[PDB]
């Protein structure tokens, strides 16, 4: 229970840092130029955005994102 | 400002990534984030080798920020 939690507050506590724009969903443009700023290649960065993008509408959600662990409970 | 409220970001980006609060992302905790996040292993064990610089199996945070770091 509480670890499931702390995982949970985890998911969300890098999602939340992610998420500069304040959104509550990471757009392309602010996923890639975070990439860009750890120096991953777009070609990595875009690999790993469309995968967590399921849906294809250009942001990821924290549902998106969690996806894994969410479905894994 | 702009650019302390970046490294703010990474810092809390870092430490929530450090599930075993080491001080660093070591190999297997970052690949099973990966993995908790549906990404596929080969591109997780890129991102990690684009971060790891010194090869150690282990992020520090010098390494993960050192793009940020290094054009201030
Ligand atoms: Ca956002
Ligand atoms: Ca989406
Ligand atoms: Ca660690
Ligand atoms: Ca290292």
């Amino acid at each position: 229970a509480d670890g499931d939690g702390e995982e949970l507050a985890r998911l969300r506590s890098v999602f939340a840092a992610c998420d500069a724009n304040r959104s509550g969903r990471l757009e392309r443009e602010e996923f890639r130029a975070l990439c860009t700023e750890l120096r991953v290649r777009p070609a990595d960065a875009e690999a790993v955005f469309q995968r967590l993008d399921a849906d294809r509408d250009g942001a990821i959600t924290f549902q998106e994102f969690a996806r894994g662990f969410l479905g894994s409970l």
